[PDB]
């Protein structure tokens, strides 16, 4: 089953996609999960995208102090110490994102929808 | 005067932890809109919010790290490096450095700080 395993999830509001788990199963075609932060909730599948990690070259947003938009693209991945870091490129640069700091808007999800989906 | 634009830690759900966020509005009946560092924006009221920025040395703090939501430290140290915030939390004799939005509060680690720091 899915539980266990590691995903993004949209989250209401803003529609944006957060680092999370899933960790049960229930009806409705939802499912319980707790994303990065501590916060556990319930969300459709149709909101949640089955990614571990962030596939290379896909769009997403690296968030920093007081950056809240700023797009970059997936070059590389990198465990260290059982922790997963994205290798992100903007602007011809690449900086280094723990996994949490890596979410995706509404567009950028929308764009993983088909393939990773559990619409 | 005015705590639009100041940085803090807020709760803004029921039986929640503070996260690291930023007044952005007066909304008034005691509330305020606040902006997370991850970006979700919503009314949460004066009770709920820490004036702390950054957070005070030697408070007890929870260090968020992939598998891990409630290692519990002690800050003892604090560093800019590219207009960002490090924390140094100790836990165990050792020291870890810790980006500001990985550094959250408890109910019970938060309460330490309302009388002094609450916008209660
Ligand atoms: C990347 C994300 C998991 C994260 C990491 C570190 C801190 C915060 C934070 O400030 N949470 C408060 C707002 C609610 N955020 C969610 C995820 C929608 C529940 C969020």
């Amino acid at each position: 089953s899915f539980v266990g395993l590691r995903v993004v999830a949209k989250w209401s509001s803003n529609g944006y996609f957060y680092s999370g788990k899933i960790t049960r199963d229930v009806g409705a075609g939802k499912y319980k999960l707790l994303f990065d932060d501590g916060y556990e909730c319930d969300v459709l599948g149709k909101d949640i995208l089955l990614c571990d990690p962030i596939p290379l070259d896909t769009e997403v947003t690296a968030l920093s102090e007081d950056e809240y938009f700023s797009a970059g693209v997936v070059k590389g991945h990198r465990k260290e110490s059982g922790e997963l870091y994205y290798s992100i490129e903007k602007e011809g640069q690449r900086k280094w994102y723990k996994r949490m700091a890596v979410i995706l808007s509404l567009e950028q999800g929308n764009r993983l929808r088909e393939q990773y989906g559990l619409g």
